[PDB]
């Protein structure tokens, strides 16, 4: 090789669990650290030392993203009864996903690593679509409870300012149930909807948002009167100018105008809706493991790139007994790469930003010219006809294959 | 001569807004009264009606259908600001089928009306699927609110057996912002899972049930926790005996696994996931007016059938000029047929379940000798290549393409 690119300030490094944290390590080695001299703040958020901190490593990692600026996370593992058993865990530790996104706040934008040969499961979609999911509070920060006996459930609203408080009855339970209580701020509301207008008109695409106000009047209409209000004062000029629009939609005609769509648009979307519709998006421009998500706050400095995928638990179990697999890494690439391109535009480090954006594209043409991993080879051929090094290859064997061409993307700039 | 079939039990029907209104109406004249003498028991859910009488008329209709076992229900409008406006009206009056499912109770089924001619978006879907939507609670009977100022939000259960009462501190506004909560019950939860769990068996169809409850433990939980019970102890024996299955997975999991899929298998869902869902697989499968919507009661006795799409207004304001229109009554058609068969089958009136169920494949064999309206017309040709009479018919039309191809049928029986 030669001279490796000098990164002026760090990049936040979470390292993960299982499968993905094998491949995180791939990568590193085989296609970051080779060409990029950065220091990296390393935080371990792989659920055996979550445990070991009382989970204070997440949150550790969230403040050290909150000072450095830019995170890259790899995929972890939310404990469930199963794992606190098979980890000897002491505590069934919260989603450490949900924690960073409460510490940083933001929207999570999420899109299709498009890829020409493979196969999309909605053949309408021509165009790539975006959502931007809502990364803070609603199902993602309640208080959720058993009922067990037949009781009154309110909910007391007490003002700061000593002001008449107010409470409200939500039910009384005959017998057993379940309840819950849910928030969001006017605050946090506002930074996602500028982020989203923001997107669109990059993009030069329109906008949609989408909740369900005509059940839940108050909760999901503040969502619509900020959005509208926000898109009055700021961007509307803009929009008009670039001939796109912002429309408020029902989730239930959003999901349905979706899948009949060509794609083309930006989709901003409430914390629950961007979890389960990303994921529809991802898997139906043709696989869940071609998707990038990047978590953007408000203030226009800080990121999370995340691999927003599974563990890949099954795959674990074989490398445990020493065999190869073929897990594809694409998107935990992604997740360093858009790291590594806001690292070089908050720095003015060009040739950072050139390397992060020459190893996507090599990734995307290294898959089109027919080297892939077994998910991807079966996305094409079919999941029961695929042969090793005939329709895929080994992840390691993949990866040194993007190696390869990203050496010679960059030796023919 | 007066041939019609003879019923001695009535059904409840409920009138609703607007275009479907109409073709309500048209229905009725056209398909079932000159073949069925039936008593009808009518409630006017139109929005003018429910206006009128303050929506008592709702909560009427709801206590006839647990009277009389079953109810057909015309799409009706859930009130929002503008139609306030529009329709003069003294209150936003919430959701009508809100109101009816809470009473009811129980689990809406809802599948695809699958034509052979009509191309769906999603070509992998070779079978169809069954959604078994939960219709009680959770978003649905909730209680949401706007908070204008920083502010303690806090939930409080006080058991009626003198128990401890328990209390949450749910948020700390330091602002403004919003807060709901919602609950559901044991008893509800229940039922749905019953529910579900015999339709696949009937079907022969494996059933999956999703939930978050890696996020929401307690709530979701419960979800979980309730159908294993239920499967283990119930249904498991009947299910091995079948060679189907019983699955539990996480909502994002599950609507990838579905876009992935050939179908043939029964899905449920909350109630909010099945609202969102539903409109997906509707869509999916070809058009949103292709989709049969059944309230299934605890009680195994009670059903309400309805027309689940929207009113149609773009085709209304047309019918108001004096305009012909050309819209798909298809869903009506079927919930009329689905609340004739139950009172059939409650009857053991085997002439009206099999004029029933004539009536259901005589319009899809209509659609299939290339008889349509202007949107399935559409979804072959494309919407902006078809003809009046040509590649589509207008309603009024199309009904009677539909009568003429009933009698042919009821007369080869
Ligand atoms: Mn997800
Ligand atoms: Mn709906």
């Amino acid at each position: 090789a030669d001279q490796r690119i000098k990164v002026a300030k760090p990049v936040v490094e979470m390292d993960g669990d299982e499968m993905t944290r094998i491949i995180w390590q791939f990568i590193k080695e085989k296609l970051i650290l080779p060409h990029v001299d950065v220091q990296l703040k390393y935080f371990d958020l792989g659920l055996p030392n979550r445990d070991q901190t009382n989970d204070q490593v997440t949150i550790d990692s969230a403040l050290a993203t909150q000072k450095y600026s830019v995170a890259v996370k790899c995929a972890t593992i939310t404990p469930d009864e199963a794992r606190v058993e098979e980890f000897k865990l002491k505590k069934m530790w919260k989603s450490p996903n949900g924690t960073i996104r409460n510490i940083l706040g933001g929207t999570v934008f999420r899109e299709p690593i498009i890829c020409k040969n493979i196969p999309r499961l909605v053949p309408g979609w021509t165009k790539p679509i975006t959502i931007g999911r809502h990364a803070h509070g609603d199902q993602y920060k309640a208080t959720d409870f058993v009922v067990d006996r037949a009781g009154t459930f309110k909910i007391v609203f007490t003002p700061k300012d000593g002001s008449s408080a107010k409470q409200w009855e939500v039910y009384n339970f005959p017998a057993g149930g379940v309840g819950m209580g849910m928030y969001n701020t006017d605050e946090s509301i506002s930074g996602f909807a500028h982020s989203c207008f923001q997107y669109a008109i990059q993009k030069k695409w329109p906008l949609y948002m989408s909740t369900k106000n005509t059940i839940l009047k108050a909760y999901d209409g503040r969502f619509k009167d900020i959005f509208q209000e926000i898109f009055e004062k700021h961007y509307k000029t803009d929009f008009d100018k670039y001939k796109i629009w912002y429309e408020h939609r029902l989730i239930d005609d959003m999901v349905a105008q979706v899948l009949k769509s060509s794609g083309g648009f930006v989709w901003a979307c409430k914390n629950y809706d961007g979890d389960v519709q990303s994921d529809i998006l991802a898997q139906g421009f043709g696989s869940l493991g071609l998707m990038t998500s990047v978590l953007v706050c408000p203030d226009g400095k800080t990121i999370e790139a995340e691999a927003a995928h599974g563990t890949v638990t099954r795959h674990y179990r074989e490398h445990q007994k020493g065999r190869p697999t073929s897990t594809n890494p694409i998107a935990s690439i992604f997740a360093w790469t858009r790291g590594l391109e806001h690292r070089g535009k908050l720095d003015g480090n060009q040739d950072l930003i050139r390397f992060a954006q020459t190893l996507e594209k090599v990734c995307v043409e290294t898959v089109e010219s027919g080297a892939m991993t077994k998910d991807l080879a079966g996305c094409i051929h079919g999941l029961s006809n695929v042969k090793l090094n005939e329709h895929f290859l080994n992840t390691s064997d993949f990866l040194d294959t993007i190696k390869s061409n990203l050496d010679r993307a960059l030796g023919r700039q």
